[PDB]
């Protein structure tokens, strides 16, 4: 591990330092790959087992990779390993002393939130598959994770449905923040890869990131949730969104979205960061919506 060894990056979370030394190295002989889950931008993801063996998701580092790719992978390992919260995916450990290198994560049987929403959309095949309360529970779960990050001074920078996972498809599902790749890239120090549709004006104009960055992104996630997994700003390109948002344009409510839920989105999208709610206030507003019969009795649209 010459690149990881020679540099040995520090990682600082909640004012505690950690290094490669602190990662739980799992012996490679204890790790079995079961199936491919596809690939991200870089590296494959597998279902695997560690040892009633632990069910894991295995993120792999390609053996053909840059010095920068190696440190990026190490940083991702340190970031996820240092979190302790019910709404952030657990890291079981790593296997960095064998090739390809592995990060071992909690297997989230519900898969990514974006896929979950698109595939669990109410249909004639399943009329009451999902209700307004299920969506408010997903929103609460991710807001709880976001509140944990906020109170530990960690800025996620890409709160989006694509970066969230579900413990299971059925009732009792818990949503968690599952990917920290954007946070990893900045810690390490083009525009067509920036998640501009999730970014407030000060982020894409000035490169200014605060916890009010995540508040804005959470508003967009709420839209993704209540739309049942539509792409934000339907039919707009990245530059069209940049111009629309920087000129005060905001998304319309999703189909059948209750007013109280839409109002949480519109507060998340205040132009000035100081006018946006912190995650404690977002959680309170989500909790009030879950109490309101006129919210939770609202029918979701049935896709034909
Ligand atoms: C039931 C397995 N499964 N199936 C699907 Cl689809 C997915 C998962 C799965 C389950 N758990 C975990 N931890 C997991 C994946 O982690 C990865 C790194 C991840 C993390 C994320 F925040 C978002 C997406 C993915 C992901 N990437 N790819 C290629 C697929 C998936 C989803």
């Amino acid at each position: 591990s010459t690149i990881m060894t020679d540099y040995n990056p520090n990682y600082c979370f909640a004012g505690k330092t950690s290094s490669i030394s602190d990662l739980k190295e799992v012996p490679r002989k204890n790790i079995t790959l079961i199936r491919g889950l596809g690939h991200g931008a870089f590296g494959e993801v597998y279902e695997g087992q560690v040892s009633s063996p632990l069910q894991v998701a295995v993120k792999t580092l390609p053996e053909v990779c840059s010095e920068q790719d190696e440190l990026d992978f190490l940083m991702e390992a340190l970031i996820i390993s240092k979190f302790n919260h019910q709404n952030i995916v657990r890291c079981i450990g790593v296997s960095l002393q064998s090739l390809p290198r592995f990060i071992l994560m909690e297997l989230m049987a519900g898969r990514d939130l974006k896929s979950f929403l698109r595939e669990t959309r109410p249909r004639p095949s399943q009329p009451s598959s999902l209700a307004m309360l299920d969506l408010l529970h997903v929103a609460r779960d991710i807001a709880c994770g976001c509140q944990y990050l906020e109170e530990n001074h960690f800025i996620h920078r890409d709160i989006a449905a694509r970066n969230c996972l579900l413990t299971c498809p059925g009732p009792g599902r818990v949503a968690k923040i599952g990917d920290f790749g954007m946070a990893r890239d900045i810690y390490r120090a083009g525009c067509a890869m920036l998640p501009v549709k999730w970014m407030p004006p000060e982020a894409f104009m000035e490169g200014i990131f605060t916890s009010k960055t995540d508040t804005w992104s959470f508003g967009v996630l709420l839209w993704e949730i209540f739309s049942l997994g539509y792409m934000p700003y339907p039919s707009k390109s990245n530059q069209e969104v940049l111009e629309f948002v920087t000129s005060g344009g905001r998304m319309d409510p999703p189909k059948n979205c209750p007013g109280p839920v839409y109002r949480i989105m519109t507060q998340c999208w205040q132009h000035q960061p100081e006018d946006r709610p912190n995650f404690a206030i977002i959680l309170e507003r989500i909790e009030y919506c879950t109490q309101d019969p006129d919210v939770i009795n609202t029918a979701l649209p049935i896709e034909y």
